[PDB]
This record gives structure tokens, sequence and C-alpha cells, in this order.
């Protein structure tokens, strides 16, 4: 067990160090909360931290790891924003006690060997043109869960398909952790927080409001049914200069092999220049 | 409320949540939870695993019995054997309890799973690693026990544990053998007398190789092949010398020699430690 200074930010890179500290804390009555991130922290991540913090007796572990396995060749891994100094400053300001910042070598000493194979949902929506993406996500999340052994793990609803797949991982492998989904944090005009928003120029930033405007329009149109909801969203997206829609889909809340009933999720993905944005919203039909 | 647990008796649980809750409660009382995963039809090979688990100070032994569809059924007989060994927990789930959402998220093994046994059964080890991962998460044992007879399985399990950062010790237990050397297996009873006599060639080949090895790796392999070549009706699927982790054998040092063969319709496996020179 390495040093743990209470009420200060303790940064650990070695998986064994955080595993030892987490174990010791749990054995003294603290409940360990995990917030897995890839850094480049914004107010949406801080909402996750605050949700974790409010669990009574909580000690909060925020992991920061740009996981190479969830990227494909072609520039994306190198292009992911890295703002380590801002990240840790924000964690300190939020009163987080543990940051876990592992190296690639510590997480993947044997390269890709045993991995997690997601169910068929991973081949759809975000996974359609990225068939190995969610395998990378679920593999790293499984590993973080085994290293840290938290009581609860926190994910944002912005990456809704990812959240659903993590619930699948937890159920399917009998993991003893509660998955907590936290609502998307938005800019004042509705834009969902994302580390990718920094790649919107002022014109693209203005146009990007169409995603949340389309979704909220759809949610209210939905008293008139699914077609009305989808057509309302499509109309808003069609009115938006330089928004290129990749998909707009209304599914059952679990995104799985069941038809839409009274409760759904409307998901959109769109490109503004080279920047791919996602958003989603709860839909009640009728 | 924690399910009833009666110390010193065989407590049988079919619900994953029940054994999870009892295991957690027991570990908090100062027991060390030992897991022995099986598919039932227990024989002396399984009992050696049980005895290895029992001897750990503070042990409570959980034997799982689950025929994993993803990778003989005598439930009353199996349970009687466990009771006689002083096992306090048997975990006997249904397929629907283990797979309430069907096959969905699974474990993808590394490339070793396509080799050796994975030749004829290319999805076998994915099934094994998936169910073992689930059992480890349900039971959360301190140590998990596997026989060395299924050596490739054992090595893949060790890969699983390392790769997913699992907090469990994997214990390999030496193969239990019949008086003539035949590795114990539920399959042995299917052999007719001619096949049962010829079947000794697997263990005889391996032990010959282990002693021939002072003369080097080729001498070891050639001695084993000669013994197999002296047996009728033994169709060898493979005979391979590998390092202990089943990578390529180094020039000198420790390795493992593995054999598999078909006798009529019955497939037999065996393996042995080899020290080169």
């Amino acid at each position: 067990i390495p040093a743990f200074h209470p009420g200060e930010l303790n940064v650990y890179s070695a998986p064994g160090d955080v595993a030892d500290v987490s174990r010791a804390l749990r054995l003294t009555g603290r409940r360990v909360m995990l917030v897995p991130t890839m850094g480049a922290l914004h107010e949406g991540h801080l909402a996750l931290v605050r949700a974790a913090k409010r669990v009574p007796g909580s000690v909060v572990v925020v992991s920061i790891f740009v996981n190479p396995m969830q990227f494909g060749a072609g520039g994306d891994l190198d292009a992911y924003p890295r703002t380590p100094d801002d990240d840790l400053a924000q964690l300190r300001a939020e009163g987080v006690e543990i940051a876990f910042t592992p190296t690639t070598a510590a997480m993947y000493p044997d390269g890709l060997r045993t991995t997690v194979q997601p169910g068929p949902l991973a081949a759809e929506l975000e996974g359609g043109p990225r068939p190995t993406h969610f395998a990378g996500v679920l593999t790293v999340v499984l590993k973080l869960l085994q290293i840290v052994r938290p009581d609860r793990v926190f994910f944002g609803e912005k990456d809704y398909q990812q959240l659903v797949l993590i619930r699948q991982l937890v159920a399917d492998f009998n993991l003893d952790v509660a998955v907590v989904g936290v609502p998307t944090v938005r800019e004042a005009d509705g834009l969902a927080m994302s580390s990718r928003n920094r790649y919107l120029d002022p014109a693209q930033r203005a146009a990007a409001v169409a995603l949340s405007a389309a979704l909220t329009a759809a949610a209210h149109a939905a008293t008139a049914g699914a077609q009305a909801a989808l057509d309302a969203a499509r109309a808003v997206l069609d009115a938006a200069p330089g928004v290129a829609v990749d998909y707009l889909e209304l599914r059952d809340i679990g995104l799985g092999p069941m038809p839409l009933n009274g409760s759904g999720r409307l998901l959109v993905a769109a490109r503004l220049g080279t920047t791919r944005l996602l958003d989603n919203i709860a839909i009640e039909i009728g």
C-alpha cells in the first residue's frame, strides 16, 4: 500500500497502487466510486464526479486513460485531446481524492490477447463502420473495474450506446458493481458537452445547436407518434447549414432486439466538417 | 437477508445471487473462499482438486457443477461425493440462471485458443473462459483450482486472469492417474479392453520423453513418438513440445510436452513437464 493523503488529490499510475489503496479504503468502510474517463475533462465529467461524491461515505476514483484499443488506425488516437494539467486541476477543485493515470504498457503488457467480445449491439449505430470500437471500450472498462473494484461506476448518457453496452457487460459477466448513468450536461443553447466541441469553428458551433433542437422538438412532437417525432427532428436537421447526418434512429430504451413501445431513445450522429457529434434523448410515445 | 448457511454441512445453492451473498458473508467472517469449477460426473481427479482447496487454512470450498453449453450427469452421486469430502458449498445453477439474456457479451481468448485443442474445437475455449469469468465474479474466490490434465485450459485461464486484472490466484493441480499411468477421465470407461490397453501409450510416451530429455529436445520427442508408434489403434492428433506458457520451446529450460489421440471415437489428452538437458 502506497501513501494516501486524505482530502487531497492522490495520483497513482501503477495498477497495483490504486488496487491496494482501493482495497484498503473499502476495508475501512469507505465506498469506492469509479468515474472512467479519457481525460480532456469538461463540465459533463464534473457532473459524474459530483454524482459520485454525493454517495455517502464515498471515496472517488477518476481514471484518465486514452485507451488505444477503442481507436482504429487513421489518426484518431494521436488526435484525441490531451489536457493533463487542466484535468488534474479540475479534479483538485472538485475534491476528488484519487486519480488513476495508468500507462499503455501497464494496461496492455501483452498487447491484445484476451479481450471482451460484445453482443450484436456493438455492430450497430456507432459500431457499424467501427466494428472493433466497443470491444476496446468493454475490455478496458472490465479491466478498470477489476483493478479498482468500485461499488458503483459512473457513465454519461451522451454516449448512450456505450452505457447500454456497459450495462450488458455488467449483467453478462455477473459483475458486482452498480452502473449509474448520469444525464447529459448541456451548454446554454442545448449543445451536449463533449471533448470534440473544441473542433467546431464559430459557424459550426452555431449550426451544432440543431442536434439538441431536433431531439427536443422530437420529444415534444412525440405525443403525435413516432413518425411525427422523427419528421420534426429531420426538419430541424434539414434546416441546419452544414450538418451532415450519419444516422437518426428511434429505438427501444435498451437498443436491443425489441420493438419500440411507450419508451424509447432517439439517437443522432452528425458531422460538422470533420467533427462527428452525438446526442440522444428520451422519447415517450403518445 | 443472507441465505441460510449451515457450517460443516453441504449447502447447495442454485441461484447465482444466493451463492454470491453467502460467499461474501463468509469471507467477511474470516474464511478464504476456494472455488473448484466442474461439470459434474465427479471422479478421483476432481477429488484431488477438492482436497487441495480444503487444505488451505480457513478454507471454505465451493464446488460448482455446471454443464456449460457454450464449451454424463449424476447430481445425487456428485453431491454425495462432495459431502463425503467435507465440502460446505455446492453451486448448481441452471443454464437459464447462468445465461438469463442468452449468449451476448463473451470472452474472446487470445490466439493460443486456436491451437492444439482449438483445432477440432475452435470455439471451445471461448466458452470455457466465459463461464470461468462468470463463476469468478459470482463466487469471488481467493483461489481457483484447475487440473493440469487440461493444461491448455489452465494456461488460457492464467491468461484470462492476467489480461483482465483478476484478483484471484490460479492453482494448477497435478494429474491423478490410474495404476498404469492413464490420466483419469470420464472418457476412460468408453474404451474397450484393446483400446484401454493401448491407451497407456500416452502416459508411457510422456514419461519416457521426460527421462529421454537429458539427451535434448529431439531425443525427448523421438522417444515419445516411438512409444506412440508401438500402440495399435492410437491416432495421434498432435505431439508438441512447448514452453510452459505454450509459446515456442526455448533452446534450454522448462517446457511442456502435450499429446492428444483418438482411440475409436474416444479422444484422450495428456501432458507432462519437461526439463531440457
